[PDB]
């Protein structure tokens, strides 16, 4: 019962050209999060975030989120941040959570895990 979309097809794939770069708001699925930096969360700051998304979803700004491709198109979203806002999302089991994509190069990523960087396919 995923909200299945992506991936128009399967073999026809073979250097697609992206609709140009976009870089906006996007709900991205909260299934395909990639979180490897854990933070203690807070019951009072969560409250007040599950509060505003309860009383206004457009009162709560997207949040950052890198966007790199693998060796293999493989797209991977990490999100170094808005770790409250996924407890507060995570609560309202919502299917997705807007966040503003940034197209980046692994090199990027090294800044930022340039010690536990995977290999990514």
């Amino acid at each position: 019962g995923a909200p299945e979309g992506p991936g128009p097809s399967g073999g026809a794939q073979g250097g697609s050209i992206h609709s140009g770069r976009i870089a906006a708001v996007h709900n991205v699925p909260l299934s395909v999060l990639i979180r490897p930096l854990p933070s203690v969360l807070d019951p009072a700051k969560v409250q007040s975030l599950v509060d505003t998304i309860r009383e206004d979803p457009d009162s709560v700004p997207p949040i950052d989120v890198l966007w790199i491709k693998g060796a293999q198109g493989g797209d991977y979203f990490y999100s170094f941040g808005g770790c409250h806002r996924y407890a507060a999302y995570q609560q309202l089991q919502r299917e997705t959570i807007p966040a503003k994509l940034v197209q980046s190069t692994l090199s990027d990523l090294r800044v930022y895990l340039g010690a536990s960087t995977p290999d990514l396919q």
